[PDB]
RNA sequence: UUUUUUUUU
């Protein structure tokens, strides 16, 4: 079975009966699914929880630390943001003794018991042994829904691979729908049962209001859409659009703030979190606002204390400058700002003064949403629509229910109020139903190749690449059923050895070949057929006063003349005449299955007109497109009306007996005569000879059509007396190795789709100089192997002669350019020597692009050199050589948070170079990079975390 | 006009 949906609701009746000690107590009473979760966690199986609220799981994300410490075992507590595996160290070092936290640059004991880490790092340290390795008990993969990302979902895949089998995992979720095609993947990648638990109905329910803004003076209106229940109330938003009716920016905006904060205030419902969705527009209001005071004298006294005890640990000028006095002043009003623009000391500020209720209004956004949990009050939309990838989409329903599970808090209020804020236009209920309920999202696969897979794959001996991609939970569905895949094939093998050999010689030679001519040619004729009613010239000639031969199971080729075509342009459905033989039977138990109708040449060329043997008898059948087996070129003029209203009128089980009526009796006469006129079909009416067509595929189909024809005209197997048994014979052998030929390449290795993509780009690999032939890796591979990004273009500049001959104080403006992720700009006054090693650079990508094109990878050498993006090279250079803050804020129009965070980002490669110059042996660009990185690192951009010491 | 992660030796 290899995944075990246990249920969330029913088995447990008996929680404390046994586990009557448990590793953890905590001061209240845990829930069914916590307890189910605990209840498995004891046996050491592997749990999949999904659950909504995040402080569901930590419950036995923390037993389970609690059972690891029981044991002196070990456990690594893996979360994908840098920033939330920060108050996660901060409660585990409270909860409990050593937690030792990893990140991209902080090592605090890494020696402990609960090492907490980034994916990006378990994925290094899995690619040598590292020794820690060694000690694993449960593995706790924290939000394991970012698979779903473009960028990052292929390393929880490269991870969950490698991963050996004695070392248990938990993946905590966010209640995604298809589970049970994951976990059944994980269970039988390993061989270990996985257990599923999914909850709904989270705790202290919320409501989803709608706010509207009419006499922004003080009056403030709330129309309930959902309610605790589920249900959709339509009547809010009419009541809404009428009220945008009667009354038919940032001024406006400011009483719209003022009534919605009028209307909070008279109530309890003070701490409201607004969700902005651009930093610009985040600040505007909070500068504009501008007079609030909404904080007593001694929350204004504890937040001074407070804010001068943590800030006064660095120094003097540092402490005053724009943003910090500002941000002082919102929070004595008791108004904060969350954005990504800002300083890593304030964002902590703000979050650690908002968990303690010190703060009442949060102009917070998505950074928010994500990287931390403080459950809170009233949650305050902005906007329908956010700019993630340039196309300014709407925002979509998995980022909403997560936003809107942090409404309700914890036995502090009953329920929780969401309140959407829609201010410019209408609603739009529409998009509203699918985006506000709705299954949350499916768990895809993001899966591509790397080069620093490929390289640390192929430095190793025992393991493929290809093995790798087989593993891969793209090829989930394909490779599901693999063992029964070749189970058919190795009981298909037994059976081939049972036919008998024919004898051919003589009048038998030209069987084999015979036998391709007649199964491609009829395939050709149903494409070609398929090209007939698939075109519109097709839908001129459906009509009445059609004629055509219909086939199907009921009639073999009968002759048929169309009364009508129906209104109903989706499922064609004709309403057809359709000559049989009258029925001489009632019985269905006369009727077996017969011989298979070997194709002789007379039914090979054309169709073989049915003359009845009985008397000519009509039925009137509901026709599909597909049962008809030609569109002959006869033109009939019937009236179908009155055919209609006898049929029809007649299909009475009384009226059997009526009278022909004479128009069916000529058809019929017609119909009869038409038949025997044509020996073996007539004409069609050709696609491009009569429909003035010029698809070139119906041509070559009709030519090769006629080459077989006049090709099976003379075959002499026709004549042998043996001819249908050896035949119908050999055609259960070509079958039978037809699909074993199938069943062996979906088994087989060119099955997996990127392979071309892994052979171009080993092709490539190997054209640089890091593989030798037959893969073997040479040393610039080992040295590209251990680089955290652009691992191809840092190693080749380095090998080169082009950095090495420049200041320690240059070095790490060349290197601005690749982290910047800003928009870009040449300078003016710059030294000569960055202005000509900028060109050096950019021709060096310009090679690696041409000689990526080259090989036959798609990416343009424009998209890839586009990746270079200079503009902080003046900054960074001007930071690195003791020049203070401000005069870098006042340099250029940028917020001083996207500086700071390039500058750390240009920090680790300063120091992942460590690494590359002490292994090739050029030590004098390490003597001048280790100059070069503790010239950086001085200041409130390398200040400690709060919650860190 | 979003967010975003890549230890040690």
């Amino acid at each position: 079975q290899w995944a075990i949906p246990v249920d969330a609701t029913s088995p447990v009746g008996d929680f404390y009966r046994l586990i009557p000690q448990p590793a953890f107590q905590w001061a209240f009473e845990p829930d069914v699914f916590q307890k189910q979760a605990i209840l498995h966690l004891e046996r050491h199986d592997s749990v999949f929880v999904a659950a909504h609220t995040s402080a569901g799981k930590t419950v036995v994300a923390e037993y389970a630390i609690a059972l690891a410490q029981k044991h002196m075992t070990r456990t690594i507590y893996t979360s994908p943001i840098k920033a939330l595996s920060n108050q996660k160290f901060r409660d585990f070092r409270n909860t409990f003794g050593d937690v030792g936290l990893l990140t991209g640059d902080v090592q605090l004991h890494p020696e402990a018991s609960c090492l907490i880490m980034t994916t990006e790092i378990l994925r290094s340290m899995l690619y040598s042994g590292s020794d820690v390795i060694r000690d694993l008990e449960w593995v706790i993969f924290d939000e394991v829904h970012y698979i779903n990302d473009v960028e990052r979902g292929v390393v929880w895949e490269e991870v969950l691979i490698m991963l050996p089998d004695h070392v248990s995992i938990i993946l905590l979720s966010a209640t995604v729908p298809n589970a049970l095609e994951f976990a059944d993947w994980i269970g039988r990648l390993k061989r270990r049962q996985i257990y599923v638990i999914s909850t709904v109905t989270r705790p202290v329910p919320l409501e989803h209001y709608l706010f509207t803004g009419n006499s922004s003076k003080t009056q403030g209106e709330l129309f309930l859409l959902l309610d605790s229940r589920g249900a959709f109330h339509t009547k809010g938003y009419y009541a809404a659009v009428e009220a945008k009716k009667e009354r038919m920016g940032p001024a406006q905006d400011r009483g719209v703030y003022l009534s919605l904060l009028a209307s909070l205030r008279t109530r309890a419902q003070l701490p409201v979190v607004v969700f902005t969705f651009s930093r610009g527009r985040c600040d505007e209001q909070a500068s504009g606002l501008t007079s609030l005071d909404l904080t007593t004298s001694s929350e204004k006294s504890e937040i001074h204390l407070f804010l001068q005890r943590c800030l006064a640990r660095l120094r003097g000028s540092d402490r005053q400058l724009p943003q910090v006095l500002h941000m002082s002043e919102l929070l004595n009003r008791g108004l904060g700002v969350h954005h990504s623009g800002i300083l890593p000391i304030l964002k902590e500020i703000v979050e650690m003064l908002f968990s303690r209720g010190l703060v009442k209004v949060l102009f917070a956004t998505e950074t928010f949403a994500m990287g931390v949990n403080m459950p809170a009050r009233t949650v305050v939309f902005d906007s329908m629509r956010k700019h993630d990838g340039s196309t300014f989409r709407d925002l979509l329903p998995g980022e909403y229910v997560q936003m809107a599970g942090r409404a309700g808090r914890r036995g502090l209020d009953p329920t929780g109020t969401v309140i959407l804020l829609c201010k410019g236009r209408v609603p739009e209920m529409a998009d509203l139903h699918r985006m506000m309920m709705g299954k949350p999202s499916q768990l895809q696969s993001q899966f591509r190749l790397t080069y620093t897979m490929i390289l640390n794959l192929l430095r190793v001996d025992a393991l493929r690449v290809e093995d790798m991609m087989k593993r891969s939970f793209s090829e989930f569905p394909s490779r599901k059923d693999s063992k029964a895949h070749e189970q058919a094939l190795a009981e298909l093998t037994k059976r081939l050895g049972a036919l008998e050999e024919p004898d051919m010689t003589g009048q038998l030679v030209d069987l084999p070949e015979y036998y391709s001519w007649g199964e491609e040619l009829t395939e050709t004729q149903h494409m070609i057929q398929r090209r007939i009613m698939e075109s519109v010239n097709g839908l001129k000639s459906l009509s009445a006063g059609r004629v055509v031969v219909v086939k199907n199971q009921e009639h073999h080729n009968a002759l048929g003349v169309i009364l009508q075509v129906s209104s109903n342009s989706t499922s064609r459905v004709f309403t057809t005449l359709v000559l049989c033989d009258k029925p001489l039977s009632q019985d269905p138990q006369d009727r077996g299955p017969a011989t298979a109708e070997v194709p002789y040449p007379d039914d090979l060329v054309g169709f073989k007109l049915f003359l009845p043997e009985g008397p000519c008898d009509h039925t009137v059948v509901k026709l599909q497109p597909g049962d008809m087996a030609a569109i002959t070129t006869k033109v009939l003029r019937v009236n179908g009306e009155k055919i209609l209203e006898d049929f029809s009128k007649r299909q009475q089980p009384k009226f059997k007996k009526d009278p022909p009526l004479a128009a069916v009796t000529t058809a019929v006469q017609e119909l009869l005569r038409l038949a025997q006129a044509h020996p073996a079909g007539p004409p069609t009416l050709d696609p491009v000879n009569d429909l003035q067509l010029k698809d070139m595929s119906v041509v070559e189909g009709g030519l090769r059509a006629r080459k077989l024809e006049e090709l099976i005209q003379g075959a002499q197997c026709v004549h042998s007396p043996r001819f249908p048994a050896q035949y119908l014979k050999l055609r259960e052998r070509m079958q039978i190795q037809k699909e074993m030929e199938r069943l062996r390449f979906l088994l087989s290795d060119q099955s997996l789709l990127l392979l071309p993509e892994y052979h171009q780009r080993v092709e490539v690999l190997r054209t640089l100089g890091y593989v030798d032939e037959a893969g073997t890796v040479k040393l610039a591979g080992r040295v590209a192997c251990a680089m955290s990004s652009h691992e191809l273009l840092l190693t080749e500049l380095m090998f080169d002669n082009a950095l090495s001959t420049l200041r320690p104080e240059e070095i790490a403006a060349l290197l601005s350019g690749l982290v910047c992720q800003s928009p870009g700009d040449a300078g003016d006054q710059l030294p000569n020597t960055l202005k000509q090693g900028i060109e050096r650079v950019r021709a060096v990508a310009k090679r690696i692009g041409e000689v990526q094109v080259a090989c036959g990878l798609n990416q343009t050498v424009e998209e890839f050199v586009g990746e270079l993006n200079f503009g902080l090279v003046e900054v960074v250079y001007e930071w690195a050589r003791g020049m203070p803050f401000s005069e870098l804020a006042g340099l250029s129009g940028t917020p001083e948070g996207l500086v700071v965070r390039c500058i750390q980002r240009l920090a680790e490669m300063c120091r992942s170079l460590r690494g590359a110059a002490r292994l090739v042996g050029e030590p004098v660009l390490g003597a001048k990079m280790e100059t070069a990185a503790t010239l950086l690192r001085r200041d409130i951009v390398f200040a400690a975390s709060l919650y860190t010491q």
